[PDB]
């Protein structure tokens, strides 16, 4: 027992929600204990019911958000149940050494491993499976990616000496999928990940996804699963993309404070319309809602947003502010005396 | 009449030019009145005369640049003449609430609407049509996008307490187009936007444009339509892309001051070679010309620049500075005594 | 002889290595003399032995890194030997005027030219061939690109008044290639660049590379050609991409200090996981190695990294730090008493 710190077990929750944590803490460093269980399974990824052979951490795309503080140690038990068919591992972009931990975590079905990494770098970071060679992109675009947030012990700040505090946090994992089609253009189904591989790799090589989804499927965060907020709340939106660039935008809002490269040692940018998540990274945006109603959260390649699945909704309760925006005149016939050339 | 401010009607001009405005102002907030008239029409988009079924604000791709100051109110009359075939609306990324105004501006052919939004956020911002669902990307990549600039009341600054003033301003709207081809590879023509839709959507889904153009067509800002400047002038170049990333570069120049995310509350970066406009945003670059001659302004995917249409020219008058650059020896035969291995 | 400064001849070296230079200097400005010889040749670009008709500066993809200091003059002799088939030129993004020098350097086979440019802007910058029209992207994606670094005379700094010094420097040139395929999907071979052009241009137009390589071929910087370092060394990694965006990531490390837009007048960002090189630019990252072993340096589109060629290796000598990372428990059977749902 060389490392003599208190230990705290964390129970992960499914995205887009985040496990209970403190923003600012006066506790000293701890060993924060997390468990991730690999689950290979067929999953529905669009509104027409298209399936595909997914590979996940903890049964979700993305994998769950892990939250710790600068100077904590993160002790992760990775489990690969014997019902799975492939070896798996984990690479933390937050970690230092051994390919992020991938070189110390390769486990066959039936095995588990325990990795500890010190959280020396603040920000939001990707974690993903990376077995080796061509298996790396395949496992990641099959769903094996998530994120970790390493908060400063004093919480977030605006880079100019003022504390920032969120009222709510959501984790939006964006996934690019490469689903094979038959000669007629219909999506193909397979009985195992291994059976899907060869055809999937051919799609992957052309670098054009068939689907781009939030929380694992088209429409996952719309309708009854819209994200809730209230006028006045400061909401932190963490966005990850393990393989491909994204350009987040909150339709009808802004990013008040945006860390687009995702690292809290850098001052955020202010008042952004659209920001940029480079493939292989996580970023974060804070916004204080000023108006009630529906907001669409998109990647602002609108073809991807509307036609390949990458739209979420916020439903925001409160009172409308006519000073910020108003309909002066409702739709009406163009007046006869008008000249509109 | 709740809002008791002076009203000023603005007459928009066609890009790449910009309507008359003040950089710094000591006037108080005003209600700035703008009129935008939707025009569906066939347009020529390349040097071989390829046509396509465009949808525009005010008859241009991009739509005109609107310029106001922080704290002004922007009252926009959107008109959809009965000669048009589709409903249209407008979403201002500069605005707060109702999907940027899209949820308050949906108008059928024969109708108009009046929206007012308060200009609370400084920078350059996209505006675009967004009717709903798959119509959103289709209307935007058919040409229904422009930009608005919200200046600080004191004008631009370098983020370090020094005023910046431009001598000239140009607005470069970049448009990604998705023109269907027949089995031989020739571009297809249609008699209406509705007829073009199904084939266009198939091209859109593969996320590879057929054309990437400035000011609505290949070659629009070359030859007799090159952009004018003079040695010593500080020129502000506003660049928008409503759907797809761009990487602007001034060949033979630099960006002296660049707001690549486009928001004046953030200090600009200095001395850039190439900058990055994320899809769904506008950015701005200031450059003081130091040499006369032709400059090419490109997106620095050179395939897009040279082969898909995305090159503009500046023609700059003045005297050559041999200290910054000189041809020491003109092209000449390689000397016989040379060894060139 | 108007310009009366000392002259220093520099001998370029092949990437990823860099010619001898000083970081900080107290010498005054000099005329720094460089020679670049165009070489058209067939080159191997992947591990299956695929060839293609390359065009290079000095026989390498990328062309060599040139290093000077702010206020130096750079006098470049460009040579186009009579064994070559095409005209060539050079455009320095570091330079001011005449399309970066391209308008003053067009040379036929059998000719040479001498251009001088003043190094007024600090940072890392692309240089590339740009003959005119469609020849510009073709020459660049055929291999005719490199970089120049213009250091501040006091060396690098952290933008907050502290000097930064590297122990080692590597130049990673990333190249997107567009190799034609036959009806069966096999890569086509040609006897000259001219013969390859028409088919190559068709691939280029679809904006999807067949290969994305570091130092001119898949696997170039892996195995016996891995990049060396030691625990404790501060290594500067210069990364260029003349045509297409890249997202560099050091697997198992970070960017301690990153200039992603590549210009030293801007403070670096700290503690990045992944950074972004916009097409048509160079950037630079400093990292101090903390752990020994193998590191993969990738573009973090992992399909490009693993399947299209864009992976380099570092081999780092030193002692493992179990405080930063440790394998708490090696792979072992999942305990019988476990519940893993
Ligand atoms: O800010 C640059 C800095 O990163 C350093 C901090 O000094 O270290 C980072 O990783 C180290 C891992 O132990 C920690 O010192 C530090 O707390 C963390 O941000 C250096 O390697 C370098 O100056
Ligand atoms: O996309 C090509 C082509 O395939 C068809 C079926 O023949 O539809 C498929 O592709 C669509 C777009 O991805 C999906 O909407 C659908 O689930 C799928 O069957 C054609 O409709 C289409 O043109
Ligand atoms: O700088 C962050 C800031 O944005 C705020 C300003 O306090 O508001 C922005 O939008 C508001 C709309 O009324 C205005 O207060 C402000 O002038 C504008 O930049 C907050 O919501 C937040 O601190
Ligand atoms: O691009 C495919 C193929 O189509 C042809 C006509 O058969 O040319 C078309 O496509 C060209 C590239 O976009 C355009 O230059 C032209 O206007 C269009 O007819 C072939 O020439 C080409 O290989
Ligand atoms: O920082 C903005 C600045 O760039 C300027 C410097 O004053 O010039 C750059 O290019 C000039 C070329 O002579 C040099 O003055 C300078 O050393 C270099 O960074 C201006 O044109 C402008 O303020
Ligand atoms: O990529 C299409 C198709 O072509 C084949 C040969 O028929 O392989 C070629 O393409 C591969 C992927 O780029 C390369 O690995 C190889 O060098 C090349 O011959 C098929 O194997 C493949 O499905
Ligand atoms: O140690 N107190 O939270
Ligand atoms: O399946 N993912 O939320
Ligand atoms: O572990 N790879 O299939
Ligand atoms: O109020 N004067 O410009
Ligand atoms: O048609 N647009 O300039
Ligand atoms: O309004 N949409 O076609
Ligand atoms: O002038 N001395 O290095
Ligand atoms: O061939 N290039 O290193
Ligand atoms: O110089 N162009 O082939
Ligand atoms: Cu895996
Ligand atoms: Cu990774
Ligand atoms: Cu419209
Ligand atoms: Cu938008
Ligand atoms: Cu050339
Ligand atoms: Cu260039």
């Amino acid at each position: 027992d060389d490392l003599k710190l208190p230990r705290q077990r964390v129970d992960l929750v499914a995205p887009p929600f985040v496990h209970v944590h403190e923003q600012a803490t006066k506790q000293g460093p701890k060993i924060m204990e997390f468990k991730l269980v690999v689950q290979e399974k067929k999953m529905v990824i669009d509104e027409k019911g298209t399936t595909f052979q997914a590979m996940t951490f903890n049964g979700s795309m993305p994998g769950p958000l892990m939250v710790v503080h600068e100077g904590d140690y993160v002790e992760v038990t990775l489990v690969n149940p014997a019902t799975n068919t492939m070896p798996h591992n984990i690479d933390f972009h937050s970690a230092t050494g051994a390919l992020g931990g991938g070189a110390l975590t390769l486990i066959n079905p039936g095995e588990q491993v325990v990795l500890r990494w010190k959280a020396t770098r603040t920000g939001v970071f990707v974690y993903h499976c990376a077995p080796g060679g061509p298996m790396i992109p395949w496992h990641v675009v099959s769903g094996m990616n998530g994120a970790v947030m390493v908060l400063p012990r004093d919480g977030l700040n605006d880079g100019h000496g003022h504390s920032l505090r969120y009222d709510r946090i959501y984790y939006i994992g964006e996934q690019d999928l490469y689903v094979p089609r038959d000669e007629k253009g219909n999506f193909k189904s397979y009985d195992s990940p291994g059976e899907a591989y060869s055809d999937t790799e051919e799609v992957m090589r052309k670098l054009t996804p068939t689907h781009v989804v939030f929380n694992g499927k088209a429409g996952a965060l719309t309708g009854k699963n819209a994200l809730n907020a209230n006028v006045g709340e400061n909401v932190l939106i963490v966005h990850s993309q393990a393989n491909r660039d994204s350009r987040p935008h909150l339709i009808g809002g802004h990013g008040d404070y945006v860390w687009e490269t995702g690292k809290f040692s850098n001052a955020p940018e202010t008042g952004l319309e659209t920001w940029f998540i480079r493939g292989g990274s996580a970023g974060a945006a804070l916004y204080k809602f000023l108006q009630p109603g529906i907001y669409a959260y998109v990647t602002h390649n609108l073809i991807e947003a509307a036609n390949l699945g990458a739209t979420a909704h916020f439903k925001v309760e409160g009172k409308w502010n006519d000073d910020l925006m108003t309909q002066v005149k409702a739709p009406a016939d163009i007046p006869t005396g008008s000249t509109n050339e």
